[PDB]
């Protein structure tokens, strides 16, 4: 069993399109269409939906949300980068936008989630074991 990760991210992107276009924002996926990971598909989809919800809420009007997914070594990484900042106290609490469930789902998959924010842009990074 496996997840065709590019088409999972695309279907999520299409669900967020009205929300994003209302503010002139855009999500763009950068990934090998060939990329795959193992895991619970409906659970991983909730992880990515929950992350994009945070990226949408803290992203500036008229900006792009970059979702970069790739394979490097033993790890498949999915990185969400947006323009805009999370308040440092809201960021230090992140683990309707709570990511504690997304984190344990990722933890149960043997992976990790990282969240960073400087005053220009915000990065969410999911790492998962490659097959």
């Amino acid at each position: 069993t496996h997840i065709d990760l590019y088409y999972m991210l695309v279907q999520m992107t299409d669900e967020f399109y009205p929300q994003l276009s209302a503010h002139g924002k855009q999500a763009v996926i950068h990934a090998p269409e060939d990329l795959t990971v193992s895991g619970d598909p409906d659970k991983l989809a909730r992880v990515f939906n929950n992350i994009l919800k945070n990226a949408a809420a803290y992203s500036e009007d008229n900006s792009i949300i970059d979702i970069t997914a790739g394979l490097s070594g033993d790890v498949v990484s999915i990185e969400f980068k947006n323009t805009g900042s999370i308040p440092k106290d809201k960021l230090a609490a992140i683990f309707g936008l709570g990511l504690a469930i997304a984190k344990e789902i990722i933890v149960q998959h043997g992976g990790q989630i990282y969240a960073e924010s400087n005053d220009n842009y915000t990065t969410f990074r999911v790492e998962l074991p490659a097959m």
